[PDB]
């Protein structure tokens, strides 16, 4: 089915703007996401877009700083992430959501990224 490659992270100052890619080589999904974990915690949804791209979400802490975009014909999905702050270090992952079942339940079967580490650092 479907393999992602992320690129597009980096080492920035505060204040300082990444845009990262996600290019799907292949095809298989409810929508897509951008994903991030920091050392010690859990992996949140920080953006979502649905296939006619008009159904964009934001966690609550990146709203007005982060845009999540798509390009049907490069197969490939962006975040711009703008005005990054320290606590905006993380991991970053872009997945594809898809369903299966579980014991009568069904569970998110994502295609997961490889992740792209974004450090934002007075150090850089």
């Amino acid at each position: 089915e479907v393999q992602l490659v992320e690129s597009g992270g980096g080492l920035v100052q505060p204040g300082g703007s990444l845009r990262l890619s996600c290019a799907a080589s292949g095809r298989t999904s409810y929508g897509m996401g951008w994903y991030r974990q920091a050392p010690g915690k859990g992996r949140e949804l920080v953006a979502g877009i649905s296939w006619r791209g008009d159904s964009t979400g934001y966690a609550d802490s990146v709203k007005g700083r982060f845009t999540i975009s798509r390009d049907n014909a490069k197969n490939t999905l962006y975040l711009q992430m703008n005005s990054l702050r320290p606590e905006d270090t993380a991991v970053y992952y872009c997945a594809f959501a898809a369903g299966s079942a579980w014991y009568g339940t069904l569970y998110e079967y994502d295609y997961w990224g490889q992740g792209t580490l974004v450090t934002v650092s007075s150090a850089a």
